[PDB]
């Protein structure tokens, strides 16, 4: 029995994906920066060329306002230069705005044949400070034109930041159908669980020891129950997979050894969830850390849980792709969520942009 | 001698462009809907990659919401297949927040390493009206933090839509140097004529008599003056080029041959659409695109219309046809060629010979 119900009970696969550091993340040793892995074009592009041949299925692409790839712009290179991964684009509600943000979504998609899925978040814009409650209030809005967008032949809207009325759609029609690219986000506020409850498809969970994971998935499904739905569960959290669990162990304290600054006398929360990375900041606070197989027992459970996305990453980013991608990826059945939900269509739809007629 | 004072006034040269069709802009007949000319990324990056192989120097990519490739998306991915055209990707103030802005420009100009041009403009967001004169005050913010985010260490701006305090730039720092990447753009009202004075490179006029373009010249560099700056100034025209005159006139006939519209249906069953100057047809204004004329000529009277415009001070030529790779190839073949051409962003000085030291590039990384 997984925690709470999940929109795909009878998949017994999982989407498995990267992450591309799109935001100064890559690092040999935490808190030491180096030239090599800053957040160039060719650097960002060669963990996402890696990880699709690597055979992950997707890669989560993160924005904020640090030397780096903007998203969307990152997103657009990359459809050039793949074939089969997915990629997860960070869009912060309110940034662009809205329609146009539509017209990119639709490009996009149809730049990648529907291997697009969306990571929304509500932070603050680079320089601004707004209330927590407006940006979630605000992220409600943008989804429901984006959901329009995907959904009707017209945008009608009349909130508090946005007001459209009979805009057409036809300039935003995605390649997706079946409702459209997918929503993959997360968050932990009362604001965050309802705009979860109400429009995300996958819950994103970042690492907490497994009892604490039940109740974050108790505690969102309350609210997407509320909305007469049902989600998907993924989890974000760093790797440590090596051959033996000591060498694992050993990385990890490696990773740390020149952090400079002032858990289990080891830093170990549970057996194999280790929060020294959360002494880095670097955004996610723990890793999985073991052998192979204990690895692939740990995502096993989280499975059992009803855990169907795993957003992975380590240090350095592509040579943690390379161990996880040799030594537990072949192992592992895996999906394309965009695939299983039924929103990519087999040949090229009759789309504005794909094989529609032009009026 | 020139009709202004211009900022490239020994240039021999012009940057000779293309135009992208990003917004349903192409056509075999101007009112047929074709579906193997719409905008879709396969085919309007077909334009740009032929544009690039022919020889044109830069190319429009347009901005707005009609069934095509959003602008930046759109050159974020040319860039991959693209090495020496520039592109000029229309930016619309406001659409998005300024400082992610300045980090879109900053990623495309290092993924172009520094073939990137920028068009300006300041008109409503779709589904959304403002009054103009609030939407070129935000044009001037808009237009001063990026033009901040390319030569300062913190963008410091306090304005009527935007406050920003102490903001680093290190995420926004473009490729291009000595002032960052090229702002071309145009309008008539006496707000887009400041706007233009104060903040352009480039000055983009739409065709009009010759006679009318001097006027133009003169009121825009009377706002330019009272900025202690000068322009320089592109032709933003229609072409059809041809090697005999008669064979372009009547392929302007063609274009306009299908067009069920008032004048249509009289000549199927005057002084708005016709030959405004020997060589300039206001008959395409009847499919109300971006550009209501064309050059129309040989080849010799095309190159001799270009001539007259460079000694009037034109130094960017953005042209565009019907359909829009058919045309490419007909000037790109008879007249591009026999042209002197540039690159702006070269002639400025704004690229870098070596990869800069910027925090995208070769740039020390920091904690």
């Amino acid at each position: 029995m997984t925690v709470v119900p999940i929109t795909s009970p009878d998949l017994d696969a999982a989407e498995v994906s990267w992450f591309a550091a799109l935001c100064s993340d890559d690092y040999a040793y935490l808190g030491v920066p180096d030239d090599a892995l800053k957040s160039s074009f060719e650097h960002c592009s060669e963990i996402v060329t890696r990880a699709e041949t690597l055979g992950f299925r997707n890669i989560l692409c993160p924005s904020s306002y640090q030397v780096g790839q903007d998203t969307l712009s990152f997103v657009a290179a990359c459809s050039q230069i793949t074939e089969r991964i997915n990629l997860l684009a960070a869009i912060r509600c309110g940034e662009m705005q809205p329609i146009m943000l539509a017209r990119t979504v639709a490009t996009l998609d149809h730049m990648l044949k529907g291997r697009l899925t969306l990571n929304v978040i509500s932070s603050d814009f680079p320089g601004e400070v707004a209330d927590s409650a407006f940006r979630y209030r605000r992220s409600h809005e943008v989804v429901q034109i984006l959901r329009q967008a995907w959904t009707r032949d017209t945008i009608d809207h009349e909130g508090e930041v946005y007001n459209f009325k009979g805009v057409t759609t036809e300039p935003a029609r995605p390649y997706q159908q079946n409702g459209g690219p997918l929503l993959y986000f997360g968050g932990y506020s009362p604001d965050a669980l309802e705009l979860c409850g109400a429009q995300c498809d996958v819950y994103l969970m970042w690492p907490e020891p497994k009892e604490q994971i039940a109740e974050r998935m108790k505690a969102v499904h309350a609210r997407a129950e509320a909305h007469g739905r049902t989600l998907d569960y993924g989890l974000r959290v760093h790797m440590i997979v090596r051959d033996t669990e000591k060498e694992a162990r050993d990385y990890a304290e490696h990773l740390v050894s020149k952090l400079d600054d002032e858990a289990d006398k080891f830093g170990y929360v549970e057996r194999h969830l280790w929060t020294g990375i959360g002494r880095a900041r670097s955004g996610c606070g723990a890793a999985l850390v073991g052998s192979t197989d204990q690895v692939l027992s740990e995502i096993e459970a989280y499975k059992k849980m009803g855990v169907r996305a795993f957003i992975f990453s380590g240090y350095p980013h592509l040579d943690e792709a390379e161990h996880f991608g040799k030594k537990v990826l072949p192992q592992l059945k895996t999906c394309s969520l965009p695939h299983i939900y039924g929103r990519v269509p087999a040949d090229t739809p009759a789309t504005p942009l794909g094989a529609g007629r032009r009026h």
